[PDB]
């Protein structure tokens, strides 16, 4: 599914993204359009050969487990296929770890290149949340 910018706004905030850890709506919807555009069915190699999926790139090598990213971790306990559904549930519950272990939104490269240090609150500006 490719969402639209309130939609997906919405939708983050019915599963409690905002503000969670202290991070307000906007980051995770610049985030999410950096990452994938939108875009649930979104995925991308690594150099390594771990593969990134989903609406916000969550990697095989920590994350998820896609069967071919050899020495790799399954820290969300859920194979990486369920990240590119049109729920984002299984997204949203594993990027709650991922951004609760030490490092914060720093983890996402696109959100500290291009989100950090702006004023994320026009992702969300206009939307009846
Ligand atoms: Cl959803
Ligand atoms: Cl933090
Ligand atoms: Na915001
Ligand atoms: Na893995």
């Amino acid at each position: 599914k490719v969402f639209g910018r309130c939609e997906l706004a919405a939708a983050m905030k019915r599963h409690g993204l905002d503000n969670y850890r202290g991070y307000s709506l906007g980051n995770w919807v610049c985030a999410a359009k950096f990452e994938s555009n939108f875009n649930t069915q979104a995925t991308n190699r690594n150099t390594d050969g771990s593969t990134d999926y989903g609406i916000l790139q969550i990697n095989s090598r920590w994350w998820c487990n896609d069967g071919r990213t050899p020495g790799s971790r399954n820290l969300c306990n859920i194979p990486c296929s369920a990240l590119l559904s049109s729920d984002i549930t299984a997204s949203v519950n594993c990027a709650k770890k991922i951004v609760s272990d030490g490092n914060g939104m720093n983890a996402w490269v696109a959100w500290r290149n291009r989100c950090k240090g702006t004023d994320v609150q026009a992702w969300i500006r206009g939307c009846r949340l």
